[PDB]
């Protein structure tokens, strides 16, 4: 058929998929796949289809299918890398997300970088990790989360300042957690600053009164 | 501090012998290097293009891991062993150093380890990707004659003529010519009208590579 015709067909089931509706979703992306069998876009829309409908080994199946096309695949390596990160399977993981970040006009590029750190994580290499976050925040300063990592990163360290210098930017996202409250006291402490540490202490105390979190506040206070 | 410095120096003079053409005798001052440090990365590095040389594969291969072991993210190390992986045709592997070596922004060949992602992406049987590979690589270092002769391969092949031409005499500006080379120059004469390269390729083409298959093809009028 034509490029149209699919990718109309793509965004309907995208738009059916991002709504819960998955079962359904299926009929638009494989009429795409009629039009187009190598869309790399249909089989990584499809891919997300059946992890949805919590099927791995389909879902693995849809991702390579995509990527065996020569096309511009950024989007579809990080959200396979996405994948293989809850699959567990952190060393692939790893490898899509640094092919997926080859893509300079990719507009989450700054986003892979994020992912990139996180996998770093899980697979115990800190120090890889920093640096992912780091080029992350070189592309876009202003992406709290990420500033989230580097302080909780450079606070285990013990680079105080520079931890709190990046909780700082990270705070001016307004989106805490027990995790992020919890850093936050301790760091406030460590500065000294009474107030920071009484107020996030209620947020945690009070959105989050089960957390071990609150827990340690509670033994640290 | 004294032994780091002996065996850095060992390094260089193992380096200089490779350079040199003799590449058995880099091996006494590489050993020595490792005698003195077992785990020198640029020991293990150096005598993995040693047997590397010597054909020598598995030898090669335990050496390029060896040296990754201390510091598994070198550049220049990672670049050249998915060089080998690459001759070694085990590109899968090839690819993966090459993308964990593209990491490091600061190494001076950066622009090589790109060039060697599109080889790499050729025969991955994956041209666009391989195209976008070589545009980092001269974005990065513009004087590059091979890597313009892949990129004019590509255009031509893509119909893109013009950006092909381009390509071509870049790399045409840099020396060499083979007969892969003269039959694309000449295909890309003839498509701009151009009758004396056209004509004049053909000719070093049938004076320098009479046997080849680029020059029976050549007659072929192609």
């Amino acid at each position: 058929g034509r490029d149209e015709a699919r990718d109309a067909y793509i965004q309907l089931g995208l738009g059916y998929l991002q709504r819960g509706n998955t079962e359904q979703a299926k009929v638009p992306l494989r009429k795409a796949l009629e039009i187009d069998p190598s869309s790399a876009d249909a089989h990584a829309a499809l891919a997300v289809v059946f992890q949805t409908e919590m099927e791995p080994k389909l879902a693995d199946e849809e991702y390579r299918k995509a990527l065996a096309s020569d096309s511009r695949n950024a989007r579809v390596l990080n959200n396979y890398g996405g994948f293989l990160y809850e699959q567990k399977r952190y060393e692939e993981a790893y490898q899509r997300l640094l092919e997926a970040s080859q893509d300079t006009l990719y507009p989450e590029r700054s986003r892979v970088f994020e992912n990139l750190g996180l996998v770093s994580l899980q697979m115990k290499k800190p120090a890889q990790a920093k640096e992912y976050f780091e080029k992350s925040l070189r592309l876009n300063r202003n992406q709290p989360s990420v500033a989230l990592e580097m302080a909780d990163l450079l606070y285990k360290e013990r680079e105080y300042v520079p931890a709190r210098q990046y909780y700082d930017l990270f705070a001016q996202g307004g989106g805490q957690n027990a995790r992020s409250l919890l850093l936050g006291i301790r760091l406030a402490k460590v500065f000294e600053d009474r107030d920071t540490a009484a107020s996030y202490g209620l947020q945690l105390k009070r959105l989050y009164p089960g957390s071990l979190e609150y827990q340690e506040f509670q033994a640290e206070k």
